[PDB]
């Protein structure tokens, strides 16, 4: 089997991407944030505290003939941005882009933090990291991908995120028309439960490539590119007037600037992030200070190849017995 679903930016900045997911019988379609940096499939629901729901579409398990309470199971998750959610668990039928899993754990939110409430476009998350990070207790649950894997033509999914445009998540096949050149594969460590890999270095604009190992995660659920302070300083030093602002919470730059590209290494291959992808616009409406899309990972504890980086590539998440990550230009 295979699946193929279009993923759409939630706003004009590509802050996140939503993908329609069918849950239950008859289908309830919710728009979920596919997150390769976490491993819970959770939804706004008929159980979510009413004051914490503001415009989201909810899953109502009582209206699904295939929903079953997973008795005694609870979940609670905290994300790197400080947001969180928690609740109980149903099993139900879940379909993504024509690919169906029966008995998927669907984590029903009883509580969500303010950032979720305030984002009316995101009806929940669909985690695609390794199932060892799943938060369901006392019986840990598998991700949608893990459950689907045995039925898939090939044990893979691909992320093809757009810049200010829709893109695609495919399951079970590699669309050879969706990228240019060849795919370069690189080793993954699952030791921390993430799609963790080591970039071979970077360049700023037309500058020389610096060969240096940068361990980080491929994380579709993080907007920006978070890298070591040394690397980030070298990038922003090439932008007149750019500076790190503790008041704003990162690097800012004059909105009048033209940003240089940023290149990262994947083995001997190179992925180029155009400068425009690094512009996240005014820090507040009407400001002439703009927020940068490359930020320091210092104090996160991990480097994160978020959407800024991933959307510059066609990315293969290979979930074979020995997992790997592939990157191609597109």
């Amino acid at each position: 089997s295979t699946g193929s679903a279009t993923t759409t930016p939630i706003d004009s900045l590509d802050d996140a991407y939503i993908t329609p997911v069918q849950i239950g019988t008859p289908a309830q379609t919710l728009n979920l944030d596919f997150d390769t940096g976490s491993s819970d499939l959770w939804v706004f629901s008929s159980e979510t505290t009413a004051s914490e729901v503001d415009g989201q579409t909810i899953y109502t398990p009582s209206k699904s003939t295939t929903a079953k309470l997973l008795s005694g199971a609870t979940w609670s998750i905290s994300y790197g941005d400080g947001s969180s959610s928690s609740g109980d668990v149903y099993t139900d039928t879940v379909s993504v882009g024509g690919l169906t899993v029966t008995g998927q754990a669907v984590e029903s939110a009883k509580k969500v933090s303010s950032s979720f409430t305030e984002d009316s476009t995101i009806d929940g998350l669909l985690g695609l990291a390794f199932s060892t990070l799943n938060t369901v207790s006392p019986t840990q649950q598998k991700t949608f991908f893990d459950n689907a894997k045995a039925s898939l033509d090939s044990p893979v999914f691909t992320a093809d995120l757009g810049y200010h445009a829709p893109g695609t998540y495919n399951f079970g096949f590699i669309d050879t028309t969706a990228y240019t050149g060849s795919i370069t594969y690189t080793a993954v460590s699952t030791k921390q439960g993430f799609w963790e890999w080591t970039s071979t270095g970077y360049a700023v604009g037309s500058g020389t490539f610096k060969s240096t190992s940068i361990d980080g995660i491929a994380d579709t659920g993080t907007t920006l590119l978070y890298l070591p302070a040394t690397v980030v300083s070298a990038y922003w030093a090439q932008v007149s007037g750019a500076k790190s602002s503790s008041s704003v919470g990162g690097y800012v730059f004059p909105c009048s600037a033209t940003l240089p590209s940023f290149t990262f290494g994947v083995g001997s291959a190179r992925i180029v992030i155009p400068g425009d992808y690094i512009d996240f616009g005014p820090i507040s409406t009407g400001s002439s200070s703009c927020f940068g899309g490359i930020q320091s990972s210092a104090g996160i504890g991990i480097n994160i190849f978020g959407d800024v980086a991933l959307k510059a590539a066609f990315v293969v998440f290979n979930g074979a017995t020995t997992p790997t990550l592939g990157f191609a230009s597109k």
